[PDB]
Parts: structure tokens; sequence; C-alpha cells
DNA sequence: CCGACGGCGCATCAGC
DNA sequence: GCTGATGCGC
DNA sequence: GTCGG
């Protein structure tokens, strides 16, 4: 909040490049520079000073000056006053609809909630559950929610085979006071990068996770990784608690550390780490952290055996992971 | 200048 | 049916 | 939109 003008300002920026432009490179320039001036600990006077900061460039200095000046963009002012631009990014806020299928729909003349709700057959599974949810998918989770929550995934996993490890990451893991949404890793010994020696292993979990009615719906699901919702059980005459978004993904118990490195994030996180790698010749990925041969092509898997060893092959000071919200 | 920008799972679809 | 490209998401 | 070779 020390400079929140100037990073919600880059934030409907990188949106709007995003959900109107189409143009992801744009979208993550805004991001990096929202990101790095989000963390700077000095109130910004001028862009000058602010592009001193990586990822703030000449285009992004002037709009600071713009904004410190007059306390708005006109560049915004206009994109806000835009039907199209408009309808394109209110779509886009439902679970499911990208920035093609707004577009699209808007091209049909659904461009509102109301228009949505009466088109349910023109959406894919996903896209209606979206719908179905999208005043709870925007509502934050408090901590001592996600606590809960935490509480009954792990006892069901572990009611399913003792030998599960769930681990709850994401802004969670990061020691957020609330996140958008519970993302969970998942482990069993029967599934390594060598062989998977059993079947259904997320399955499972996920079924029984249902059998409690803690998951309700599902957006999209396969070997390793459940995409869906689920609600924290209320008391009588309780009101009940909002739906909500979560995320599991198994993966090899061997590449714990790769893994819950990429879950843990922030996502600006691991793009910053992951293109610094790349500088210093290697490249990561949720399962492994491998050395860039001359050529430009990945090699072996180097040894890891703990968060810091990926941080050390690129010449990194560790960095706890509620250090890691960038 | 201008090529690169992190990396990958699941849903959907065109082409064969 | 498969495979590769695209959309959308983590 | 920003960066580095
Ligand atoms: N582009 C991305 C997106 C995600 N992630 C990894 C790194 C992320 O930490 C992790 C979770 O994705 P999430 O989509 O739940 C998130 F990012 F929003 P979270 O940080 O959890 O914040 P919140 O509380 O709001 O959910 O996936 C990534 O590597 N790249
Ligand atoms: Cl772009
Ligand atoms: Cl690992
Ligand atoms: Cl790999
Ligand atoms: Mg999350
Ligand atoms: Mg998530
Ligand atoms: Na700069
Ligand atoms: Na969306």
């Amino acid at each position: 909040t020390l400079n929140g003008g100037i990073t919600d300002m880059l934030t409907e920026l990188a949106n709007f490049e995003k959900n109107v432009s189409q143009a992801i490179h744009k979208y993550n320039a805004y991001r990096k520079a929202a990101s790095v001036i989000a963390k700077y600990p000095h109130k910004i006077k001028s862009g000058a000073e602010a592009k001193k900061l990586p990822g703030v460039g000449t285009k992004i200095a002037e709009k600071i000056d713009e904004f410190l000046a007059t306390g708005k963009l006109r560049k915004l002012e206009k994109i806000r006053q835009d039907d199209t631009s408009s309808s394109i990014n209110f779509l886009t806020r439902v679970s499911g609809i990208g920035p093609s299928a707004a577009r699209k729909f808007v091209d049909e003349g659904i461009k509102t909630l109301e228009d949505l709700r009466k088109n349910e057959d023109k959406l894919n599974h996903h896209q209606r559950i979206g719908l179905k949810y999208f005043g709870d998918f925007e509502k934050r989770i408090p901590r001592e929610e996600m606590l809960q929550m935490q509480d009954i995934v792990l006892n069901e996993v572990k009611k399913v085979d003792s030998e599960y490890i769930a681990t709850v990451c994401g802004s969670f893991r990061r020691g957020a006071e609330s996140s958008g949404d519970m993302d969970v890793l998942l482990t069993h010994p029967s599934f390594t990068s060598e062989s998977t020696k059993q079947p259904k292993l997320l399955h499972q979990v996920v079924e029984q996770l249902q059998k409690v009615h803690f998951i309700t719906d599902t957006l999209s699901k396969g070997e390793t990784k459940f995409m869906g919702v689920c609600q924290l059980p209320s008391k009588n005459d309780e009101k009940e608690y909002p739906h909500r978004r979560i995320d599991i993904r198994l993966i090899p118990k061997d590449q714990y550390y790769c893994g819950v490195l990429y879950f843990t994030g922030s996502d600006i996180f691991n793009k910053n780490m992951r293109a610094h790698a790349l500088e210093k010749g290697f490249t990561i990925n949720e399962y492994t952290i491998r050395p860039l041969g001359v050529t430009g092509v990945a090699g072996e898997p180097l040894p890891v055996d703990s968060e810091k060893d990926i941080f050390d092959y690129i010449q990194w000071k560790y960095r706890e992971p509620k250090d890691r919200s960038e």
C-alpha cells in the first residue's frame, strides 16, 4: 500500500493487455514492474526514481509521472469508458472464460452476468461452474479458514493411505493472512520419477474428499492435477461458508523439493527465479533442475535434497517462503 | 537493434 | 482413434 | 513493455 496507487494502475494495465489486447508479454511486463515497485521500501516521488528499478522502463516511468501529478491515467480512463473493453474484462472474471472466449461471447451479444445465466447451454463445463460460483470465487479466504480446510484435507488423505503426504502450498505456505484458493501438493511412495506402482493415486484422494462432501465440483481432472471446488462444513443454523477453489497436484515423491518450490510460488517469483536460472545456465521446472548444455539443450537432472540446493545451483541466497511473495 | 520473455497439466478441436 | 495446436489455467 | 548482448 506504500505505492498502492501506482501498483494498482500497473495491474489494471496488465489486465488490459492480457484480456483485451491479448498481449501476454505486455501483461508480464506490467506485472513485473508492479511487483518490483510493490516491494520498493520508499514512497515513489517520480517516474525517474521508479525507472531505476528493474522492470520499469521509459513508458511506465511516464505513466507514473502522469499518475503522480493527476492521480489518474488518461489511458485507463478511456479503457474504462470503452464498452467492448469493459465487457471483455468482466467476462474474463468467470473461471474458464479467457481472453478469446470473452471476445467471442461479446460478438454474440453475451456480455453481462445476466446474459451468461440465460445462455448456460453455450458454456463448457468449467465455465458453467465458474459462473455458478462467480461471487464466491472472488472472495478471499481468511487464514483461519485455510487452517480448517488444511485439517480436513490432511486427515482425509491420511484415512485413504497413511503414506500420502499432503502439503498446502501457494500463498498459504508463504504465510499470507488470506488466500485466493487452496493449493495442495500431494505425494505417495508408489509414485516416483522411476515408476507408478499404483494407479488412481490422485483419484482415490479426490473420491474421499467428495465422499465427505468437502469437494463439491470438478473443473478439470487428470492423472496428476485436479482442479475443482470445495466447501467447509458449517454448523446448525449457521450460514454456509462460500465455496472455494481447490487445486491438487500429485508429484513424484523423489522430486518433492522442485515440486514444493514450484507450488509455493509466487508465480512472479518463479518467473524471476527460473529466468535467473537460465542466465546461470540451468533450467527449472516442478520436477527437476537441469544444466543447459553448450547446445542449449537440457541435461540430466542434478541431485536435489532441499529447496536450498536449488537456490545454491543458481547462486541465490536461500529465501524463506514468506519472502517469495513477489 | 531486436530476440527473448518459465514451464507445464488438462480440455477441446482440427486434421488424418 | 492418435497427435499436435490452441485456450485456459496452475 | 523491458531487458541485455
Ligand atoms: N502462472 C503461474 C501460476 C501459478 N504458479 C504456481 C506458483 C503459485 O504459488 C502456485 C499456486 O497458484 P495460484 O494460481 O493458486 C496463485 F498463484 F494465485 P497463489 O500464489 O496460490 O496465490 P493465491 O492465494 O491467490 O491463490 O502455482 C506458477 O508457477 N505460475
Ligand atoms: Cl505481447
Ligand atoms: Cl527435487
Ligand atoms: Cl524434467
Ligand atoms: Mg493459490
Ligand atoms: Mg490455485
Ligand atoms: Na528500469
Ligand atoms: Na477467467
